[PDB]
């Protein structure tokens, strides 16, 4: 079996963060569904000095260089933002705007979201959908939208989330045709 290389974006301004805490928790179950993984995190809230920096890809940071390559070179991605101005943060943008725009085509990708308000549950679908698309990456159907009200401080607590990853990794699992037993 192949190692399966899983990196995971958080785009978070500030830690720790509720978004974070979503992300662990689909983090936490990945090992459920894939044999063989390593996971590798981004997340922009410690990169803000490297992100400056780079306003090209070829000439981007020596110390953002490794979280670019890390990303086009994933086998799986996993990205989660809060919700700023009814869509992901300008950061989290700006990542993505220097990750080469052919390396993600046919990725498989988890769409994640925090938001202080479920009134903005379609930045799932309007929003980090068509950023993905625009990669042609493969993003996977079912999207994680979690409001404050499903958090103790930045811990997931809510069943019906913990339940929705499920639904995650079903379908991450038969990606890559994990023969589906667990
Ligand atoms: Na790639």
């Amino acid at each position: 079996a192949r190692v399966i290389r899983v990196v995971v974006v958080s785009g978070s301004l500030r830690a720790p963060s509720r978004t974070h805490g979503l992300l662990q928790a689909l983090v936490e179950r990945l090992p459920a569904v894939l044999p063989k993984l390593e996971v590798h995190w981004v997340r922009i809230a410690e990169l803000s000095a490297s992100l400056a920096g780079s306003l090209e890809r070829d000439s981007a940071s020596a110390d953002l260089q490794p979280h670019l390559q890390a990303i086009e070179q994933a086998d799986l991605l996993l990205v989660g933002s809060p919700v700023y101005r009814a869509s992901y943060t300008g950061l989290f943008k700006h990542l993505f705007d220097l990750v080469d725009h052919q390396s993600l085509k046919g990725v498989p990708v988890v769409l994640a979201a925090t938001g202080g308000s479920e009134r903005h549950a379609l930045m799932i679908d309007h929003q980090l959908r068509p950023l993905f698309a625009f990669f042609q990456a493969h993003t996977l159907p079912y999207g994680l939208y979690a409001s404050v009200e499903s958090f103790d401080d930045q811990r997931l607590a809510d069943p019906a989330q913990f339940e929705r990853i499920e639904r995650v990794l079903d379908t991450v699992g038969a990606f890559f045709h994990i023969p589906v037993a667990r």
